[PDB]
C-alpha cells in the first residue's frame, strides 16, 4: 500500500543564523536543511542537519530555526 506524498508528517526548518555549537550541543551554519524531530519544554528542539557532505544531529535553539514553507524552483 504505497501512497506517495501522503503518509507521515514532517517539519523541515531552515537555519536563519550561523551557530558555533558548544561542547555539549551541535554546531551548524546559516543555510542548512534540518528536520524537526523532537521539542523540549525549554525551547531546545532535536533536529537533523541534512548538510549531506557531513550530516549530524544535535539539539538546536528554536530561535535559529524558521519554517521553510517556501521551496526552490518556484515559478
Amino acid at each position: 500500500g504505497s501512497s506517495g506524498s501522503s503518509g507521515n508528517l514532517k517539519d523541515v526548518y531552515v537555519s536563519i543564523a550561523d551557530y558555533e555549537g558548544d561542547e555539549e550541543t551541535a554546531g551548524f551554519q546559516e543555510g542548512v536543511s534540518m528536520e524537526v524531530l523532537e521539542r523540549n519544554p525549554n525551547g531546545w528542539w532535536y533536529c537533523q542537519i541534512l548538510d549531506g557532505v557531513k550530516p549530524f544531529k544535535g539539539w538546536v535553539p528554536s530561535n535559529y530555526l524558521e519554517k521553510k514553507n517556501s521551496g526552490p524552483s518556484s515559478g
